DNA sequence: TGCAAAAAACGCATATTCTCTATGCAAAAAACGCATTAATACGAGAATTTTGTAGCTACTTATACAAAATTCAGGAAAATTTTTCTGTATAATGGGAGCTGTCACGGATGCA
């Protein structure tokens, strides 16, 4: 079952994603392209949800044009336009599904993308670690925690930040010990705490 | 089977007369004018007022030292398999396997 990790290439340029990704499980992010760039979680696919998005474009030679990888062992499928096949024209079985699945990830980074639209970073930190860090796991070294062992740049590459909101955010977190370089626990010990 | 010929019909004498082509009536449409009212637009007033421009200020980041806390490449033991070497003590005493049906040529020796 289709099931990937972190460090890869799976978008490209002009990809052919349209027999399912069919994504079950990670807890992990829509990597996206284009020409300027930035390939960023511009969504994003944890377990629960699915592929099937610009696949389903004008489908399996569209001008299909992202590029997405983890950093979870990503869970999605064995099959072809068969079981979304099923799910497209034959009813409404998993048709409702397929809708379901934009408003379950495009809809998902629809809440992250009026809120990702802030000014200061630490907000859409904050929102990311509230949904993730806190929910999946316990919230263990000075709270709401990190849920799992990342990086302190992992901010310097998500949003791509410059050595910049890197010690200087980590320093105010580290006054207010919503952090844990060990085993990057990093966060507030509540998790309305920072979400104000 | 030639007509001469008669009576009734079928053709030159008008009543009838009745579709017929022909003007004045009349009734209600219509549209034009008296026109009235109201509404569509001009005049003034000062009210909001957004945009356009300056300086201050807070966030964001350019950059310069380097061993962070972690990865990795050899180095040198084992660990077990495998490899090479050395050794095991009655008597044992000359080796099988086809060639024998090709035609013709060119030296090269042996053999009296």
């Amino acid at each position: 079952v289709e099931t990937f990790e972190r460090n890869k290439t799976i978008f490209f340029p002009g990809d052919p994603a349209e027999r399912v990704y069919f994504l079950l499980k990670g807890a992990v992010k829509l990597s996206r392209v284009y020409e300027a760039g930035e390939e960023i979680t511009v969504a994003l696919l944890r377990e629960n949800s699915v592929f099937g998005v610009l696949s389903l474009l004008t489908g399996n030679k569209s001008d299909r044009f992202y590029h997405a990888v983890a950093f979870t062992p990503v869970e999605l499928l064995s099959a072809p336009i068969e079981q979304v096949e099923q799910a497209l024209k034959e009813n409404p079985e998993l048709s409702m599904l397929m809708l379901r699945g934009l408003s379950s990830r495009i809809l998902q980074t629809e809440m992250m993308i009026e809120t990702l639209a802030h000014r200061d970073m630490g907000s859409r930190l904050v929102s990311f670690l509230l949904i993730l860090c806190r929910d999946f796991g316990v919230p263990c070294a000075d709270g709401i925690t990190i849920d799992l062992k990342l990086s302190h740049q992992a901010i310097a590459e998500a949003i791509g930040s410059t050595r910049v909101t890197v010690t200087r955010l980590l320093g105010d977190l580290r006054e207010k010990k919503m952090i844990s370089i060990h085993k990057k626990k990093i966060t507030v010990h509540k998790p309305v705490t920072l979400s104000r």
